[PDB]
Parts: C-alpha cells; structure tokens; sequence
C-alpha cells in the first residue's frame, strides 16, 4: 500500500487536540517542556497512540454514565467510557479514555445529558485537570465535572453525559493553562501509564513544526485575559488519512512539500517522521506562509536527509 | 482516478451539519418536507455544493468582524465572512457563507472573540435563524448574534468573532427546531439563491439513508424539553475523502456494502448516487445495525440496479 498524505489545504484542516480550525504554522524549539501530547498521535503507518480518537467531536472531552458521589455549584460524577460507548479498559494500553484532555488547565465547557427520556438537559460546566483537583482520575475510571452555578437535581445516577470543551480559564487568580504539561490521569496519589512517547527531534538543525489554533479563554466576562493558542503534531485529516491507508513506512521519514497553487510553486519542505511528527530546517517561531497550501509526499527519506531551509 | 470511500467505521465519523459523532443510521421516507440540506453536500466526484465546508469546526456557525448596528441581553453584529478568513462573495454561487446554519431554530452557542489584544472574550449566545428574526441575513453580508444576559461594552466594531453551536432551544413557548426547514438567508424581505438541489430518491422502493446524531437541547435549566436528533447525508470524513480524490463518476451510483468484521460478513448494501446521497431498499425507520462497521465500494451501477432488501 503506497504512502500518501491528504492534498487538503491547511486552513481547511482541524486541530487534533482541540475543537478548532488550524490558523497557523509555528516552529517550536527543543524547550525544557518536552512535547508529550496524548491526543493527535498517529504514526505514518496509521497506528494510533495514547488517547487518540478518530472521533473529532470526542476530542478533549469526557463522557459516560452519571454515578453517585458516594460510589466514588453542583458536582457531576461520571463512569468514564470510550467515544463509541464501549467500556474504558482500566488495565489496558491507554493512559485514559480516548479523547481525554491531555493537558493541565481548568477547561470550561458544556455538560450535556442528551438522550434522557425525562427530558434532555445541558449546563455550563468545567473540568479541573490540574493536580489541584484530586477528583480528576480518568485512569481509574471516574472524573468530576463541575456544573457552574446550577445543576442540583439533574445529576442523578444512571444517565449518559458528555463534557464538551469550549475554552480554558485565564486571569491572575485562576489556574494556568499549560498545554505541554500532562495531567495526573490517576490523580495525585497514583502514576500514569501507557503514555505515548515524548516527541523530541534527534537531528541537529531540525525543529518541530506544529499546527496552531486559537484557544478561547474564559475569565468570567471580564474580557481582560491574554489570548491563547493550542498546538498539535498532525491535523485530524492527516490522522484519519493515515489510519485508513495503513501504508508501511519504507524509511525513517516522509519528505513532504508544502505546495501553494497561487504561487505556482513549492514554498518549503518538511520531514514527517514515522513516529508521527513534522520537522523543518528553521528557527523557532511563526512560519509566515499562506495557509491555502497543502502538503505533498514526494519521497521516502533517511533521517540524515538534509532539508532545505524554510 | 479510481473511486473509493473511507474504510472508517460509522461510530468514528462525524455529522456534516452539526458538531457530533454519528450514533445512528435511519431511513427516511418521501415526506412532505423534502431534504434540502445546504451543508454536508458533496458529489461522488468531490464537488462541494451549497454552503458545504471542509472545515469541520466551522459547520453550522457564523464568523467575521464585528460592526456597528447603525451601519446595518446585548446584540452583536457581524460582517460575515468565510471560514478561511476571506470575504463572502455576495453575488457569488452560494446562498450564504460556508458553514452557515441550514435550518430554522434558535441555535444556542458561544460567541467567541479569541484574538483581541485588549483581552480575549467569550459569552453565552444564541442565533435565531427563523423567519421571526429579520436580522438573520447572511446572504446580504450581516447577521445578528444575541449575547444572553451580558455583553455590554464587548461588542465594539473592528474585532474578529465566531459563533460556535452547542444546542437548539426546546420547550413549548420557544421557537421550534426544524432541521429539514431552510431559513431565509436574505431575511424575510428577499429571496434565497444558488441553493444546493433538493434530495429525493427517484427509483421505486429506494429510500434515503441518513446519518443520525444526538442534538443537544437548551430549555433554560428546566431539563423538561424532549430530546432531539439531527441528520446528514454523508459524514464529513466521506466529504473530505471524495474532495481529495476527485474521482470521475463512471455511473449514476456507487454500489457500497456495509461490512461488519465481528460478523465476518456484509450486513447490507446501499447505493451512493453521484449527487451525494445514499439509498437503501428498506422501509422508513431506524436501522438496527452495529455502527462498528464500514462502507466498501464494490461496483459502479446504474440507477436501475436492484438493491437487496436490508
């Protein structure tokens, strides 16, 4: 099965760690905080890693049946499950259920109870994925969702819920959104397991290319908190493409060219390594290229293939 | 260029008219209200129709720069633009900007101002797409977003906004959600134009196959309103696949088989017509099939190909 990547333009593709369109290409240096994303992890052969789901609407969210606080503003407790509705395998090969948020923040969103015969329900909600919240323990099969300023009488056990992400909190008093900082999936008192491996380009002069999106920020109606971004290694359209394809990797990396039709030419070239990340010969920072261009696979290359400088 | 469809399972794919995973296959009869979807419209050759965008996060939403009410709870006024940030061509070949909602309801969501240097902002919002609100006029380049119980001082002109869908309203007094009922894109005082064509199976015994999702409902914290669904003709993953492929259609329809590996066999068959819709030889109602199966293209067939009963 011959290897390929989607011919879709970047501004048509979506972030694999957050519900948002790609609106930027940035290069990231080998900082102290090593890229260790659990979502948006796919090999060029289409092997999904960590908590990566193909279900785009299940990204950076939680879902499952409500349970009583005993058995573990208004607190909601979920028996977390996978996107397709099947049980989460606790002693399986994932750190958490697929689509589970893979960073620390207070994630603002909507708690949804969409199929209830007594009547559908939803409410403003948030999830604290920082170590500060001991009840964020999806690795052990439960997590706490906070319904903000309501929810009493609606969080009874035995009903299907989703938590769907909108924003992170910002502002001086509130917890820091740190997208490169993994949460404690088992809570403070227990360890993570089966994490997808860190991403750190080995070769000199090669730095990581990330796909950027805007990260909305909630600061309780002030409109004073600084704007945020969120990054991923491969857009979802890449991940679904690679997964469906199942093409054997014939070398350490795939040489892709970023093609811009209005320019009638290739603008830069990059290496997509088998492990599922792109690198460029470029210094850290934003790439000032138009996003109405697409990646094209031209050849299998060695890790020692020297890229043209961006 | 040989034709194909994604080998992705249905419960992994997403709705082309609303932010949700597919959780159902239903067959729809030839009802009085004809399928006239503007989103989720793609031909087997990969031609996008109506307001169809590949940008999944831009589906059933609005975005653009804020403008003054003069130049046209707290009212926000947007100069609507396309997902990629480029201007909406009013006298072009679309009824509205891509991703514009294609049904009548009060759509609940979040108004997001994510890039503002003075500080990012968001707020609880809704969009009335019924004829009752004359200010839903995206065909003419502006639309009103209502910020619910706040927003004063934040809706100033010259800033980029998005409206992102969460739910529709429900409850006896509130306006009815009608997913097969197109809005007046130019408002009450003007006509629509360049609508994607109605979908209505011609051949006897062939009825429309639709991909179902849950539709969340907002009823102001009551939780008493009846649960809802929303449907589309083809999942986004189909649409991206067909678009990237650009495969010539060798016949009126593509014969697909729904394959279930756990059963080690084909469960039913369908015809995907060139115009971008699937039909089954089956009566109206829910198809009780497991959604961990995938569609497979086996042959080009005429419109007179007799399908096996489901």
């Amino acid at each position: 099965v011959s290897f390929s990547v989607p011919g879709l333009v970047v501004e048509d593709m979506s972030n694999s760690r957050w519900p948002a369109q790609i609106n930027g290409l940035v290069v990231r240096g080998n900082e102290a905080q090593v890229v260790h994303f659990q979502n948006g992890r796919c090999t060029t052969e289409g092997t999904l890693l960590g908590t990566t789901t193909l279900s785009i609407n299940s990204i950076c969210g939680l879902r499952g049946l409500s349970v009583s606080q005993a058995s573990v503003d208004t607190t909601l407790w979920l028996r977390v499950e996978e996107p397709d509705g099947r049980p989460y395998d606790i002693f399986g090969d994932q750190p958490a259920p697929l689509g589970t948020p893979d960073f620390t923040a207070v994630i603002v969103g909507t708690a949804i109870r969409p199929r209830t015969a007594s009547g559908a329900y939803l409410h403003d909600a948030y999830v604290d994925t920082t170590p500060g919240d001991a009840d964020f323990t999806p690795s052990t099969g439960n997590t706490k969702i906070v319904l903000r300023g309501g929810g009493s009488g609606h969080v009874g056990q035995g009903h299907y819920w989703q938590f769907r992400p909108i924003a992170v909190e910002g502002g001086g008093s509130r917890p820091q959104y740190q997208e490169y900082n993994l949460p404690d999936y088992a809570g403070p008192t227990a360890s993570n397991h089966d994490l997808a491996p860190p991403v750190a380009p080995r070769m000199p002069g090669e730095l990581l290319l990330l796909f950027e999106s805007d990260m909305p920020v909630w600061d309780n109606g002030a409109g004073a908190a600084p704007a945020q971004k969120i990054h991923c290694l491969l857009p979802n359209e890449f991940i679904t493409h690679l997964f469906d394809l199942q093409a054997p990797a014939l070398a350490e990396a795939a040489l892709l060219r970023y093609v811009h039709p209005d320019s009638g030419r290739t603008l830069f070239e990059c290496k997509l390594y088998r492990e599922g990340y792109m690198v460029v010969a470029a210094p850290a920072g934003r790439l000032n290229f138009p996003l109405d261009g697409y990646f094209r696979f031209d050849s299998w290359v060695s890790a020692f293939y020297i890229l043209s400088p961006v």
